[PDB]
Formats: C-alpha cells, structure tokens, sequence
C-alpha cells in the first residue's frame, strides 16, 4: 500500500478514555463488544475514523441509538455528525480459528491469545489503534468452561459468574489507562506456577505462569528470572512493579519472542521453558534476558508509551539497554559486551548497509512490523549506552528520573527522552539527537603521532558516515570516543593537557579533528573505542604486535578480545584472496603463538579466553568485505579452524580435560568453564579424526546437561565426522515429540557443511517434528537455511534462492510476518557479485509477481530492486 510519514503526525481528533469489552468467545466465531467512552478534540465536522482489520461489522450505537450517519471504507470505519462527547457502542464477529498470521486473536494450539503490537487490536474491534490514545481497559470474557478454564485479561480480575450449557465468564479491569497495542487475552487449559515476590516498599505481588498442561517441570528458571529481574529493575533504577498480580503465559504459537502486554505478557514457549537436560546455557541465559527485558518494558514502554510508531526506539533501545545492564550486573559485563558487539558489527551494520538502512527513529514506514529490527533494538540501546557514557551512571539516573516524572502516565517521542536527559544532566545532547534521525555506519579513522623531543602524542581522527540507500545527506555525529595509551611494561599511561588530567572519552564532532596529549612518557600502544563506545568502524594501521601486546595487557577485557578480533580480521580477509585464487591458508606463526597464549594464561577469566577462541561468525566475517563471498568465507573459516586445531591440539586438549565438570549448574563461573571447554572441543572435532570422533561421541553420550550434549553433536555436523548420522538420529529418536529441542536439530541439519544440505532441508519439510503453521519451526529450519548457511543458500546455481521463493510464496498467504524475517538474506543483493545479483534480483521480481503480495514483503522488495 501507502507509506507512512513521521513528519506528517498530528495528534488525533477524537481521543477514547475508558473502554469496556465484552468477549462471547469461540474460535470459530467469537463475537465483540466494546463500549468506548470518547471526545471530540478536533473540528466538528472531522468524522471519527476507526482502524478495523478483517472484521464483521454487527451494528454501531452513539449514545444507545443506532446510527446511520457512518461507512465502512478500505481498512476503516468512518463515523460522522457526532456529538462532542458520546458513548460508542460497536459489535463486530472475528474469526481466531482462520487466523495464521498470529496478528490479533488467533489460536495457539488448544487455547486462544492475542498479540496486538502494534496494530493488531484493530483485528479485534474498531478502535483508534494507535498508541497515544490511551484509555482505561475493562475485559470480559465468556467462554466453555471445559475448554477455556483460565480467561485471562490485563488487571486484576474483578467479576465471575457461571451460565447455562457449560459457560463461565471472568472480568478483568487495568487501572492504568494504556494503549490498545498492550491489550491481552488468553483463554485456555494450563498448568500454573504460582510464587510471590514482595517489593522493596512491602507490596506483595502475585506471580502466575501459564504453561501447556505437563510443562510445570521447565517452569522454575523462568520464574526465578522473573523474580531477580524483578529485584534487579528495584535496585538499579528504582523502580517497583505497580499491580498486585504478574502473569506471564507460554505459547507455542508466536512471531515476536515475547510481549510486556500490562499485567499479562505473552510468551514465545522458547524462551520460557528449560530443564538441563533440553536447554543449553545461552537458553538459559536468553530466558533470563527476554523475561527481564518484558519485565522492564513495565516503565519504558508501559508507565511511559510510545506517541507514535516512529518513537518504537524510545521503549526498545532503552529497554533492550536495561536487558544488557540486568545481564551484565547478573553475570559477566565483559562476556555480554563481547557478544552484543559481534551482533552489532555483523548483523546490524550489515542492515544499516542494506535496502532497508533506517535511522533508529524511522522518518518512513509502510508496514509497521518490518521495524522491528536489529537497528531499532540493537543500535537504538547504543546509542543509549552511549548517552550513559557521556553523562555518566548518577547524572544517567537523574535523567531516568526527570523523564518518569515529566512522562509517566503519558505517550512520549524520543527527543523527550533526549530532552530528560540533558535537562537533568546539563551535558548539551542537540549534535547528539543526530544519532535519532541519521541512518547508516560511521567509519572513524585514526592517524597517530609520537614526539618524543616534547612527549607528546597526536591522535588525528576523522569521520564520515558513507550514503545510505534511504539517505543521501549525512554529518559528523557525536561520538564518544574512548581511549586507554599503554606504555612498555602494560600500565596505562595518564592522560593529561598542559598538567591537568584530561577526560578518557574524546568528544569526536567534527569531521576531521585533532587530541594532542602531554606527558606521554613511552611511545603508546593504544586502545581505541574502548568498550566500544560508539557503533562506528574503526579504521587504524595496528601492526600485530600492538594487538599481540593488547591481548596480554590490555586492561579491560573487551579490549583483549577485540584486539584479538583485529589481529584475526587481517587474516580472515587474507585468506580470503587465496581461497579466491585456489591457494591454502597461509597464518604466521606468531599468530597462532597470541592464541597458544591466551589458552595458557592462568591468569584469564575462562570466559574471556573461551570469546578470544570463538571465531567470528560467518556474518560476522562478512562485515569485513565490499563484496561477500560467502563460499570462500565459508570454508576459511573451516581451514582457520583446522589449523588452530593443528597448531595448539596439545594445549587445546589439556584444557578440554582441565575444565572437565561433574556437577552441572547455571551459574555463571560454571557456564564460563563449559564454554572454554566446548570451544576447545570445537578446534579438536576440526583436528586428528579418530581422536574427535572418539571425544566428540563420549561427550554426547556421556552428557548430563543439553549444553554438552548439543555442543558435542554440533560439532560431529560442523566437522563431519563419522559418527554424526547415528547421534544425529539418536537426537531425533529421543526429542521428536519435542519442538523446542527440535528446533536445534533443524538448526544443525541447515547449516550443516555436508554437500546436499539443500536437499536435506526440502525433505525435512516432511519431517514430523516440522510444520509450516509454527514460526519457531520455519526459522529453525528454513530460516537457518537461509540465515544462517549463506553458504548453500548462495549455492553458484541459484539452488538456494529459488526454494527460499517456493517457501515465501506460502508464508506470504499464511504468515507475511515470518515470510518477512525469511526475505532478509535476499534483500541483501547488492553485496554479491553480479551473477548472484541478477539471480537474486530475479527471484525478488518473481515475489514482486505475487497474486497478493503482502505489505511486509512489498516494502522490502520495491526497495531492493529500487
Ligand atoms: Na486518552
Ligand atoms: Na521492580
Ligand atoms: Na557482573
Ligand atoms: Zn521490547
């Protein structure tokens, strides 16, 4: 359809106060009634337009007469002639059990659910959808009593009755007025987990998780987390739940991960329950994360919404922030900081290059729901990270503050968030808010110079932000620039200008400009965009003994794996131009010596040590070329692998056993031993065959928890060892009847290295663990495909594209949502050298042909082939 534009919001004409739904549920045919209470704000003769999706309109009554002065139109129903303030009555038929989009209230298995981010409740009523009109929520469901025992809304529960043939009905009322994007219902048969959690100022809060019935076993972590989250959110930034009761339900069934709906968050199943022997150490780690980052999305995003869908930033970048800080404070800062760079630099610059490149505050959007993405969440909380930096922890939470007072209640822009911070901090952030409305990477270049007639040195930085598809006008940016100067023996140098101390942060501002600093006693190794402190490309000439020498001196433990990641980019792109030409991988020796050297520091957190022998993901390895090749890329990762196996196979083991552990806990110094000790694991399956073959299958076999288990087999896939087909079909033998574990089963069968793994995925759309109507199934295995197997999917035939085609033309009827996270690699075409471009370019004009192309795919396309 039509694109919307940022610059073109104006507040509404009418605004809803209090609304009062009625719910005679069936899945067939469920029937709503929903009295609003509204205002005319606007002109008199402006009509009252109501979004509505897909909906059966019964009748329309303003003050309980039935009107006749309105007309349905594409999308709306358009009301005129209306009093200043009235009482609208709508009644309208939606049918759950036809909706495979999960866009509104749909079916997950036996029970019924919504999910209305963002303009889904239009699929449930005509309603002003759109989330600065906020108002009041009352709920009543009516439902069979057999088949739906829990109705369950947003609030407390207030009413309940039974009715003749087997009905009962609940009623539910929210105090805090919301938007409609936060409404929930659920009705169905659960098992329940029930704890409390007491707050800091006494309230006791009751929790409630909602589970399918036999799963009240993988519950207990996620309650755990909810409930340290909970605790968390109290003691960093002061704030406390604000209702008597939290209910969280899990569903198989679910595009997003999860979704702070008030009172009532909705759960993809994934990242909710875990048993040791079905979920790994990063699931444990990821239900921690997404339970807390809907817990905190309770203040910004919900205390404080959105004022349009522009502003998703100010709700995902800062809540996205508090899940990094709550599992960084939880575990370990350094690792978290590692992990959340390697997606930075190869997933997010790698959009931030593509068709779809948008500013974190998008300026055009024609589905809402392509917005969600690694720029808005990822980058967005960076660039709050980067206002931490700048002002610094205290003034940071006086800024928090300032904007809870100033919003709380209210819908907000990102630019009042920006305005709380710098009122209550008094750090000028008017060059900063650029970050807001400028699209793309910024590459920062760095010159450096040494005197030692005057011990001084120069660091010259300059920066420029290349053009995007989406903008051709870019400026310098306020980047926060960190940097430690080490001398000879590893301390760090003190930073001064004219004998007095001078800030570690550089404000970098302008395009080109220049730090001279004084009493530097040594010629400096430095640290360069420490922590990463601005999501920019850093672009300076290390030899490699300045980053040899960093990864045994640095300070802080970032520095020494990306000081690591710097030595090996080199190498990677090396290699590359030889696979290219035919030639083996060529790796000096004193290369190979930095890593020996990290696997036996004593003096290393494991899990530091287990990061530096990570190598970097193949997206990660492509963010270093102009042009990906992603088979060369491919396969030298497969040889650096092998040599590193070759060159530390004595040291590699003798750590493998070192780190052995008979107890499993999640608890993060063990899950950092784990770590080191499958990262060796990995180099060994790469290495002396019948030595892997023999640890790898001891290991799965032996396995007590899913993290060895799965590691063990991972890597029999990864280095096609012998005995993979038999652990690999003893996994599906054992798992089938079990979809979440299932899920990396597909995952390793997709992005498997093996010659006919495209044949092997198409058959597995036969597999009886797998179906089309499940969105964790179609990522696990076609998505992997695509996403994560660029390999394949890049096959020289056009093999890959053509079957990711065959899928979109039937996710695009059923699920446009998931056919819109499985077009990404696609849109990604102008990367590729030009026999991929044109085969590429050929399937998106196929789509493009579509009887019925969905919006979501339709925006992505036009843009691609623009
Ligand atoms: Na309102
Ligand atoms: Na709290
Ligand atoms: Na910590
Ligand atoms: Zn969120």
């Amino acid at each position: 359809p039509q694109a919307k534009y940022r610059h073109d919001y104006r507040a509404p004409d009418y605004q809803i106060t209090d609304i009062d739904l009625t719910f005679d549920l069936d899945a067939q045919k469920t029937v709503v009634t929903a009295v609003s209470q509204a205002v005319r704000h606007g002109a008199s003769d402006a009509p009252l337009r109501l979004n509505g999706e897909d909906l059966k309109l019964v009748s329309v009554h303003i003050n309980d007469e039935p009107w006749t002065a309105w007309k349905e139109e594409e999308g709306a129903l358009v009301i005129s002639n209306l009093p200043e303030r009235f009482t609208l009555k709508i009644i309208n038929e939606i049918s759950p059990a036809a909706n495979t989009a999960l866009e509104g209230l749909y079916q997950s298995g036996d029970a019924l659910c919504t999910q209305c981010e963002a303009e889904g409740f239009r699929h449930i009523t005509y309603y002003l959808d759109r989330p600065d009109v906020l108002a009041r929520f009352t709920t009543k469901i009516i439902a069979d009593k057999i088949k739906y025992p829990f109705l369950l809304s947003n609030g407390n529960r207030v009413a309940q009755g039974e009715l003749e043939n087997g009905r009962h009905w609940v009623q539910w009322q929210d105090p805090f007025p919301k938007p409609c994007y936060l409404f929930a219902l659920v009705a169905g048969d659960f098992d329940v987990l029930r704890d409390t959690f007491t707050t800091r100022s006494g309230r006791e809060v009751a929790l409630e998780l909602y589970v399918d019935r036999g799963n009240l076993d993988r519950a207990p972590w996620a309650m755990t987390s909810l409930k340290n989250s909970m605790k968390w959110d109290e003691e960093r930034f002061g704030l406390e739940y604000d209702l008597d009761i939290y209910m969280i339900v899990a569903v198989d069934f679910f595009n997003a991960g999860a979704m702070e709906n008030k009172g009532l968050n909705i759960f993809n199943s994934k990242y909710v329950l875990a048993r040791t022997d079905t979920a790994t150490d990063k699931d444990y780690l990821d239900i921690e994360r997404v339970i807390g980052h809907e817990y905190f999305h309770n203040w910004t995003g919900n205390r404080v919404t959105c004022r349009d869908w522009f502003q998703l930033s100010l709700k995902e970048g800062l809540t996205v922030f508090r899940d990094q800080e709550f599992s960084s404070d939880l575990g370990s800062r350094a690792v978290n900081r590692i992990n959340n760079v390697r997606t930075m630099r190869g997933l997010q610059f790698a959009e931030d290059a593509s068709p779809m490149a948008h500013p974190i505050r998008p300026d055009m959007v024609i589905e809402m729901n392509n917005f969600y993405t690694l720029t808005v969440y990822e980058k967005g909380a960076e660039v709050i990270r980067m206002i931490h930096t700048l002002l610094g922890e205290e003034n940071f939470q006086k800024g928090m503050q300032l904007y809870f007072e100033r919003h709380d209640g209210s819908a907000a822009t990102c630019d009042d968030f920006v305005q709380a911070m710098e009122d209550a901090s008094n750090v000028d952030l008017s060059h900063f808010r650029r970050w807001y409305s400028q699209s793309g990477t910024p590459i920062v270049t760095v010159k450096d110079d040494y005197n030692p007639e005057t011990e001084q040195y120069t660091l010259t930085i300059s920066q420029r932000t290349p053009a995007t598809p989406d903008q051709a006008e870019k400026q310098p940016l306020h980047i926060p620039f960190a940097i430690e100067l080490y001398d000879n023996e590893g301390k760090v140098i003190p930073l001064q200008k004219g004998g007095h101390p001078v800030n570690s942060v550089l404000n970098v501002t302008q395009a080109e400009q220049t730090f001279v600093f004084d009493n530097v006693y040594f010629q400096p190794v430095p640290a360069l965009l420490c922590e990463f402190s601005a999501p920019v490309k850093l672009e300076y000439k290390w030899s490699d003994q300045q980053l040899t020498f960093l990864m045994r001196h640095a300070r802080n433990d970032f520095s020494r794996w990306d000081a690591a990641q710097s030595l090996l980019a080199t190498y990677i792109k090396l290699n590359v131009a030889r696979h290219q030409q035919g030639q083996p991988l060529s790796l000096p020796v004193h290369v190979a010596d930095a890593f020996r050297a990290v696997l036996l520091d004593e003096k290393i957190d494991p899990a530091l040590a287990a990061e530096i022998l990570t190598l970097p993901s193949v997206n990660e390895m492509a963010e270093l070329f102009d042009i990906i090749d992603p088979i060369a890329i491919a396969e030298v990762r497969e040889a650096l692998t092998r040599t590193l196996a070759t060159e530390l196979a004595d040291e590699l083991l003798a750590i493998y056993n070192a780190n052995y552990q008979s107890e499993y806990r999640v608890e993060h110094e063990d899950i950092a031993k784990r770590t080191l000790r499958n990262a060796c694991l990995r180099f060994l399956a790469f290495g002396e065959t019948h030595l892997a073959d023999v640890l790898v299958s001891k290991q799965f076999h032996e396995a007590n928890n899913m993290t060895d288990a799965l590691a063990a087999l991972s890597a029999a896939v990864a280095a096609q060892l012998p005995c993979r087909d038999a652990l690999m079909q003893e996994y599906d033998d054992k798992w089938h009847q079990n979809g979440l574990v299932m899920d990396k089963w597909f995952i390793l069968q997709a992005t498997s290295p093996a010659a006919n793994v495209l044949e092997t995925v198409r058959g597995l759309l036969q597999h009886r663990s797998f179906t089309m109507s499940n969105p964790n199934r179609i990522r696990s295995l076609i998505g992997a495909f695509a996403g994560s197997n660029p390999a394949a999917f890049h096959a020289e035939d056009g093999s890959g594209y053509l079957f990711l085609v065959e899928m979109l033309t039937d996710l695009n009827s059923r699920n446009p949502q998931v056919a819109s996270r499985l077009i990404e690699p696609l849109i990604r075409l102008k990367r590729y050298d030009a026999k991929r471009q044109e085969k590429m370019r050929a399937a998106l004009e196929q789509l493009k042909g579509l009887e019925n192309l969905s919006g979501d795919l339709y925006e992505k396309i036009t843009k691609a082939l623009a």
